[PDB]
């Protein structure tokens, strides 16, 4: 990995560690709708995106810069605020964990 891909694999290993599980672990694996009983849920969101993807995408080297990791994680929040009520808890969880990776990010070696 590049350096700014070393901080990006980091933010992903902080999301996903024991720190923050209390509000990351809806992100952590792909929305099975059907499970959850949200049989709309790939008619609203196009694009599915979840932490399991991204370090999947991490290790097999997919992302080819900083940035396109960050569109990814970004839009996994997206789909997040997109499907569910603004009031939501799990969208309560989605900021919090948003608000993680972003000053992190911002933090980008450069
Ligand atoms: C087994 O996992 C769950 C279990 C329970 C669970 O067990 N809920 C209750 C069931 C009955 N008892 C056990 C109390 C908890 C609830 C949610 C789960 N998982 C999940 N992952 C991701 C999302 C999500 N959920 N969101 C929630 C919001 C409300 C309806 C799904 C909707 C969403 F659109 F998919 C979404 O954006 N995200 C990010
Ligand atoms: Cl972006």
């Amino acid at each position: 990995l590049s350096e700014q891909l070393k901080h990006c694999n980091g933010i992903l290993k902080e999301l996903l560690s024991k720190k923050h599980a209390a509000y990351a672990w809806p992100f952590y694996k792909p929305v099975d709708a059907s499970a959850l009983g949200l049989h709309d849920y790939h008619d609203i969101i196009k694009h599915p995106m979840d932490l399991s993807t991204v370090k999947r995408k991490m290790e097999n080297r997919d992302y080819r810069d900083a940035q396109e990791f960050a569109a990814d994680v970004r839009l996994m929040f997206s789909n997040c605020y997109k499907y569910n009520p603004p009031d939501h808890d799990v969208v309560a969880m989605a900021r919090k964990l948003q608000d993680v990776f972003e000053f992190r990010y911002a933090k980008m070696p450069d």
